[PDB]
């Protein structure tokens, strides 16, 4: 039993653009939901500071990245503090579209606030799967439409704490489930995170 829920205007018009955009540098997508992973992971340990059975759900602080291949999918997960069901459903948006038609660089997307959809611009669908302390773990996806869909999550690994948000690669983004370029463009924009960032590879033994 999925629910579904209308996107604001702005935030529609929002996905459209990027997951049009003819925009070059894309790679700039990691650095943003990196840089959101560790937003999150700050969130919960500034939060355990007063109480610390917050952390015991989940010990370990990390930012992960899981490539999918078979599947064309790129997962990106934290340990942080997750989203609830009524923080999945429940701005920035019109000022960085307006920025973007005088000629901004797309990659100011995250000085706006709105970062997380510059994942629209390697896939053209998305579910972000998360388990905050206070609520059971759910899945909001969306395909860039003017509609999203929220349902209780019995279908995937559980998390102990955090999110996974897992893109759904375009066919001409797959070079992002390749170890050597996700660790250049790791290394490149994602020099002072303090969070290990770990790279999950799968390799066929000798
Ligand atoms: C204070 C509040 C307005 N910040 C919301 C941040 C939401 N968020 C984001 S950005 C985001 C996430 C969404 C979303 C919109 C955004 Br923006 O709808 C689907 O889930 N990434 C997070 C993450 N990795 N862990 C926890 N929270 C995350």
């Amino acid at each position: 039993a999925s629910e579904t829920f209308e996107f604001q205007a702005e935030i529609t018009q929002l996905m459209s653009l990027i997951i049009n955009t003819v925009y070059s540098n894309k790679e700039i997508f990691l650095r943003e939901l990196i840089s959101n992973a560790s937003d999150a992971l700050d969130k919960i340990r500034y939060k355990s500071l007063s109480d610390p059975k917050q952390l015991e759900t989940e010990p370990d602080l990390f930012i992960r990245i899981t490539p999918k291949p078979e599947q064309k999918v790129l997962e990106i997960r934290d340990s942080g503090i997750g989203m609830t069901k009524a923080e999945l459903i429940n701005s920035g948006t019109k000022a960085f579209m307006e920025a973007l038609s005088a000629g901004a660089d797309v990659s100011m997307i995250g000085q706006f606030g709105v970062g997380f959809y510059s994942l629209f611009l390697v896939a053209d669908r998305v579910q972000v799967i998360s388990k905050s302390n206070d609520d059971e773990q759910y899945i909001w996806e969306s395909n860039a439409g003017g509609s999203f869909t929220v349902t209780l999550d019995e279908v995937n690994e559980r998390i102990g704490r955090g999110t996974i948000l897992r893109l759904f690669l375009k066919d001409d983004q797959l070079e992002y489930l390749e170890e050597k370029r996700i660790k250049e463009v790791i290394k490149r924009h994602s020099e002072f995170v303090a969070y290990p960032i770990q790279l999950v590879v799968t390799k066929e033994v000798e």
